[PDB]
């Protein structure tokens, strides 16, 4: 018997560079037995969502706005930005076809080495 993952989205950290400044999410991710770490942005997620609305269209993925008129790093906003992005995924990985999907796979790390 194969392990259905699950995962969650429990923080998020701000990283800065030069003028630059990006909110890191950190994924939990667990399949049976054993749990990693991934980190992810709010775009890596919105490429996922992009690629997957298209090819199953009768799912109605949802994922929180891309675009916000005001601050980016209202620590509210993003709050609520990665209740939005949990809810994603974790409705993601219900759909074994889904977990099976070459891009999220490799979006949760699940066939690494890293992890064995």
């Amino acid at each position: 018997k194969e392990s259905c993952p699950s995962v969650s989205i429990p923080s998020s950290d701000e990283h800065r560079e030069k003028k630059k400044r990006f909110t890191v999410y950190k994924v939990l991710v667990s399949v049976g037995r054993s749990e990693w770490f991934v980190f992810r942005r709010y775009a890596e997620f919105d490429k996922l969502y992009n690629s997957l609305k298209k090819q199953f269209p009768a799912m109605a993925l949802k994922i929180p706005a891309k675009r916000i008129f005001g601050d980016n790093f209202d620590p509210d906003f993003i709050k609520q930005r990665r209740a939005g992005l949990n809810e994603f995924i974790q409705n993601l990985v219900r759909y074994p076809e889904l977990y099976n999907h070459p891009d999220v796979r490799a979006f949760l790390q699940m066939d690494s080495p890293r992890h064995q």
